[PDB]
């Protein structure tokens, strides 16, 4: 009861902006998810011999694979934690807990491989689930993993509040589609807009905590350059395996997934930041305005692509 998580002097403070990177000493990103958990819902929100049985198995459920791992989950917790500290009153407690296991959650099992390529492959899964595959997988994962003997977190809840909690860790985890994110923020654009966004409405809130989960789950564009420029490594990484596949299939795969055409990564990322991040910032911002500083890094990152491609780095 009375156990709190301590970090030394320099987490402890940069833990609460929302370019920290966690660092490379995986062995302390547990005590990292739990330090946040306690700061942004309470001491007694979980049995802490519970959550810690409930992250290390997370954590095995994670694969060594080069962008979406264990690390990634981690990150995506710390942007989510950073968003609902930086917005105190605006959230319940159910929300508050079930949005930081939503994103230690949200990519459980991923294998490195897209929907795109589940269907062209004709992976069981695509058979189990036709839209959204891996995220309905990843969902799939987390209630299994909540099933396990001494893992079940949230057994101190009543029943209906159990229920809201594993509905919104399903919509938070099926919204980090990005198929999905592209109808949900011109939706929330329109709404915020023509001023009918109302977060009393849960249908509104749901769409808000989509936009929350996107944002959180594309947070590498919005560190600094040094960690932005060396994550885009790992996920190219990712993207070229696909690609490869792709070509095992006897299938030319887009020219992101295309390690041919490395040169042409630069100008992919401004149309990634362009058609993709940039509008994700901007939209959480006008909702959310104390995440304006996610917007701003964003831009800093750009603006650093476009140097590359003027051959300034
Ligand atoms: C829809 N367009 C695209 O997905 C797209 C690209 N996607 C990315 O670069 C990228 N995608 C994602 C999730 C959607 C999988 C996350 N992070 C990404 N980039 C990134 C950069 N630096 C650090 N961390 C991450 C690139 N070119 N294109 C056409
Ligand atoms: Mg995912
Ligand atoms: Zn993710």
């Amino acid at each position: 009861g009375l156990m709190q998580f301590t970090l030394p002097v320099r987490l402890c403070k940069e833990i609460e902006l929302f370019h920290f990177d966690i660092g490379p000493f995986e062995n302390m990103w547990p005590g990292i998810f739990v330090y946040m958990v306690h700061r942004s819902c309470g001491t007694s929100c979980f049995e802490l011999e519970k959550l810690c049985r409930f992250i290390m198995s997370v954590k095995k459920n994670y694969r060594r694979v080069p962008y979406h791992n264990w690390k990634h989950a981690v990150t995506v917790a710390h942007c989510m934690y950073a968003i609902l500290q930086n917005n105190h009153t605006l959230f319940t407690d159910l929300e508050r807990k079930g949005l930081l296991i939503a994103c230690l959650c949200h990519d459980l099992d991923h294998r490195g491989f897209s929907n795109s390529y589940l269907q062209k492959f004709d992976h069981p899964l695509a058979a189990l689930y036709s839209t959204s595959t891996m995220e309905q997988h990843h969902f799939s994962q987390t209630v299994s993993i909540l099933q396990l003997e001494g893992h079940n977190i949230f057994s101190t809840l009543s029943s209906s509040e159990y229920e809201q909690v594993l509905e919104i860790i399903r919509k938070a985890i099926i919204a980090t589609d990005l198929a999905l994110y592209f109808g949900n923020r011109k939706q929330l654009e329109e709404m915020y807009q023509t001023g009918s966004l109302n977060l009393n409405n849960q249908s509104h809130r749901d769409r808000v905590i989509g936009l929350m989960m996107t944002a959180c789950d594309l947070c590498s564009v919005t560190k600094l350059w040094p960690v932005t420029k060396l994550t885009a490594n790992d996920i190219y990484a990712e993207f070229w395996a696909e690609g490869d596949e792709m070509k095992k299939l006897g299938i030319q795969p887009i020219p992101m997934m295309d390690r041919d055409k490395k040169d042409e990564v630069p100008q992919g990322q401004l149309g990634f930041y362009n058609a993709v991040a940039i509008p994700c910032y901007t939209t959480l911002t006008q909702i959310l305005p104390p995440t304006e500083p996610l917007l701003k890094a964003c831009r800093d990152n750009l603006s650093q692509w476009e140097k590359v491609i003027r051959g300034e780095e």
